[PDB]
């Protein structure tokens, strides 16, 4: 009654079949054919997965799903993947069998791991930046980490060929695979994700702190000021956690904070408006110029200045050209380079071949272009 | 026809004019330190003369409006003071910042002249006369900060001359308004810099750090463009008041490190859950001190002419774009591709016309 060919294909395990987990799910069915049994701790979730295809299967016997997986994928809360991991290290696991997980920290995820498994077992910590952690499944999407930075953190002995073959597995994601270790991760995300969020919530704990005084300030704080601290409207659950589990990473960045913000101090109250103006330009130019994308980095960007008009359909005309020329663009953005109703569109290219095909197409139809600046 | 000079050409300036040209029939005369602004805003009817004699055009003016930097601004009430003005006239600025330029006005002019600071609390992309609109300034807050004497019919006069521009008028006093937005336009500013700065720093010891910047981080520190020069001067001329709140600031972050390394997930949960709460609380989609971005996420597949379907459907609505990106770091942000917009009405239809052409949308809640 079943096909040979459906009960020989390969076999993964979805542990969280949310947004995050069931979008995985999807990337992995465009590339693979494969039977994905699917879990949750809410069964409405996996029943709606099955339901929209996302997964195959419901899980009856959690063990018995994954003794026999090719992939097992976590989608879960960091505590939860914790207690299942547990678990999974009690198991008879395949040989040649891949092991990963989505968390915005990995240094407590990965210190787990490498007590439970040592080198018996291939887990490749992830973290997928892109999408939400609580939203249903109803919103899973295969594209929904393209082109977003998908970290992987290997264990210290698994070969950069098992980390070939998870690439493989998520290959239909489009992400852009970056391969670190755990505590360059948290070091990394500690900057540039989990210290921002504490400041974002500052900054909003600092105006309703004088909004007693004056309601003023509450109609004020609309607009701008509330767009800036969007990200203070996040988990306070979930961000306290990832706190929690970064805190000597953000122990150290608040204490140079501190020390900045001292110096701020008496650059402020100097009141030399060279130096003050010194500290805005130099945010300014930095600010103005992300993405920075590096030479070796992970992905190359080959760059095109084009001098554009602010009117109606500038953009349209440009990205037309370059689509009928059968060139694709990897990003673009709007710097306003001097005044006037001139501005600067920059678009990058995927490599240097259409970067150059782009700026003869622009060309041919008197589009003044630039290599800098 | 009643005569108002404007003292600064430029976007505010420009686009004060056509808002007082939408509802007065009055001439217009325009100056400006560059010559080319002015005889631009004559070309376009912005202005309907180029002063000749700085003076005269004061002397039989109804309404004067400053749009000048604060220092040459100073400059220019001085030479006003000297001047032999009309009885009724109103004077009235522009600027971030009010202490500096009300005391210097009190100085020069005592109770003889119906001065009025103003703050216009709305901003463009652009600098230029080019970019100036009579609505410009729609429902945005317009403060006005009148000298001690002015009678309350000088300050309905000025709102009535400015009816154009759609504002929601206050009326506040010149401490009131510095203090305010101190701390929710010009202590963010501070602290955005300060952000990019810290970053910075880092970004040498690992590069990852310029490749994997968050969206979060990108976000609180967009402002960060602005134009170190505007705010440098608004830093010198509010700065009591800002090295006040920065010594609050320093406090709140040594009681925050106090949080963090107690470890109690409570409290830390507690400090986040404040912050949600309150900024939940604001109001939704209006203008206040910071200018808006406007910003409409789309959903959208990377393959070749995606962004040109985008464009072209948003060009055939006759919406004009003032940003766009492809981010790649999004981690709470459905949709991959961020359009920005002037306003809030560009983005609302921007929104119904990719709507009816199946693409999923997403805007920050
Ligand atoms: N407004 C233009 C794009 C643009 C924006 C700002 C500029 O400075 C230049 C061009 C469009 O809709 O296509
Ligand atoms: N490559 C698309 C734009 C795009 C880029 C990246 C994406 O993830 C999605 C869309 C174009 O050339 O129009």
């Amino acid at each position: 009654e079943s096909l040979e060919m459906r009960q020989m294909r390969k076999k993964v395990v979805l542990i969280g079949t949310g947004l995050i987990g069931g979008s995985l799910a999807l990337a992995i069915k465009k590339d693979h054919d494969v039977t994905i049994t699917g879990y949750d701790i809410f069964q409405e979730q996996v029943e709606r997965a099955k339901e929209l295809h996302v997964v195959d299967e419901i899980a009856v016997d959690l063990q018995h799903a994954c003794e026999e997986a090719h992939l097992i994928v976590f989608a879960s809360p960091v505590e939860e993947t914790k207690k299942l991991l547990h678990k999974l290290a009690s198991f008879h696991l395949r040989e040649d069998v891949i092991v990963t997980d989505v968390g915005s920290t990995k240094g407590s995820i990965m210190n787990e791991a490498e007590a439970l498994f040592s080198k018996e077992i291939s887990f490749i910590g992830g973290h997928p930046m892109a999408g939400s952690h609580k939203t249903g499944v109803e919103s899973a999407k295969a594209h929904l980490f393209e082109n977003a930075f998908y970290i992987l953190t290997p264990m210290h002995h698994v070969p950069n060929e098992h980390v070939e073959e998870l690439k493989d597995w998520l290959k239909g994601t489009g992400s852009h695979f970056l391969v670190l270790n755990t505590e360059e991760h948290d070091y990394v995300t500690g900057i540039v994700s989990h210290f921002p969020h504490l400041i974002a919530a500052g900054l909003v704990k600092q105006v309703e702190k004088h909004a007693g005084d004056n309601p003023l300030i509450h109609q004020l704080a609309a607009g701008g000021f509330k767009d800036i601290t969007r990200i203070a409207s996040s988990s306070p659950k979930m961000w306290s956690d990832i706190v929690k589990q970064n805190r000597e990473h953000l122990m150290v960045l608040l204490k140079e904070w501190i020390s900045e913000m001292e110096d701020l101090y008496d650059t402020v109250s100097s009141g030399d408006a060279g130096e003050i103006q010194n500290y805005f330009a130099d945010a300014k130019e930095y600010r103005d110029s992300l993405p920075v994308r590096k030479r070796g980095a992970i992905p190359a960007y080959h760059d095109l200045y084009v001098d554009v008009l602010d009117k109606v359909g500038a953009l349209a005309h440009v990205t037309s050209i370059l689509a009928r020329e059968e060139i694709s663009i990897t990003n673009l953005q709007i710097l306003e380079a001097r005044e006037g109703l001139l501005g600067v569109l920059r678009i990058s290219f995927q490599r240097e071949e259409d970067r150059m095909k782009a700026k003869l197409a622009l060309g041919e139809e008197k589009y003044q272009t630039y290599e800098t600046i």
